[PDB]
């Protein structure tokens, strides 16, 4: 009945042949590499290909974002390519946006767990400092009070009287700020340079703000953020009781649809030595994928 066509390592020609004979293909002919040109896909197949590539990547994406691992379903799906499509646009772009809030949530109150209490105690330093155009600051962080003595030292050397040197206490290191006239902002750092201390960074939006600002923010920040994670959170899961299930069988009916296009298309691309044609009657037909091998791709019909 269906015409089958079947290629693999040369090594397996005869355990291949054999295989197919006694599983009940008939009229089993050898093909030359040459002759499978014409199983190359249309620009029509190639387009599917690219499409079913697609929703295995956005399924993917979407059960990251979820947290279930990809396990091929039982039951795939059974639809069109189009339905497939049509379920999982809607997923996997909620899917996208509620792990990009969720992340920035997470990393937004890490960074607030890190600098919080160092921000706070500096902008106190500073407070009313910070934002002065004829006054220079500089907050960093430094081990010892003995180490904040040198600093102070050094400072001094360079600037007599010039300047403020006030510190904080944190768990293990001192938040200190040191204050200068905005002309000599450069010889205060200098001098830090040669101790091989530095200005303290805040990552993201609070590097560019000054201390107060960037406090104030940090403090509101962790009385809204914890919930609206909480919020972020129940969206997705309400997204994985709602569509995990579908993921999953998309992923997996999409996983095999790639490999039969492109198993069609390696196959007609010479990517095989050894290569068979054959005739399937329906009964035997059965028999015929159980010898599956793993090491050859066949494509009946």
């Amino acid at each position: 009945m269906e015409k089958l066509i079947v290629a693999g390592p040369k090594r397996l020609a005869r355990e291949l042949l054999a295989e197919l004979q006694k599983a009940g293909v008939v009229h089993i002919d050898p093909l030359r590499p040459d002759e499978l040109g014409e199983y190359r896909l249309s620009p029509t197949e190639e387009a599917e290909l690219k499409r079913w590539e697609a929703v295995v990547s956005q399924a993917e994406q979407s059960l990251t974002v979820v947290g279930l691992a990809t396990v091929p379903s039982s039951k795939p799906f059974t639809g069109s390519l189009e339905e497939a499509e049509a379920v999982l646009r809607p997923v996997a772009s909620r899917a996208e946006v509620l792990g990009k809030e969720r992340a920035a949530l997470e990393e937004e109150i890490q960074t607030i767990e890190l600098f919080g209490k160092a921000a706070e105690k500096l902008a106190a330093l500073a407070h009313g400092l910070d934002e002065s155009p004829r006054l220079g600051v500089i907050p960093f962080l430094v081990a010892k009070p003995e180490e904040l003595e040198a600093v102070r030292k050094a400072l001094q050397e360079a600037l007599a009287d010039r300047f403020v040197l006030e510190a904080e206490p944190l768990e293990n290191q001192l938040a200190a700020l040191v204050v200068v006239k905005r002309s000599e902002l450069e010889a205060a750092r200098s001098s830090l340079s040669r101790l091989g201390l530095a200005e303290l960074r805040f990552p993201g939006a609070y590097g560019a703000m000054p201390l107060g600002k960037a406090a104030a923010r940090m403090k509101e920040r962790a009385r809204l953020a914890p919930e609206e994670l909480v919020g972020i959170r129940e969206e997705v899961a309400r997204l994985s009781r709602e569509s995990g299930e579908a993921l999953i069988a998309l992923w997996t009916r999409a996983k095999d649809e790639v490999a039969r296009y492109k198993a069609v298309a390696d196959m007609a691309a010479g990517k095989y030595g050894a290569a068979l044609m054959g005739w399937v009657p329906q009964k035997a037909k059965g028999k015929v994928e159980e010898a599956l091998g793993r090491l050859r791709d066949q494509i009946v019909y």
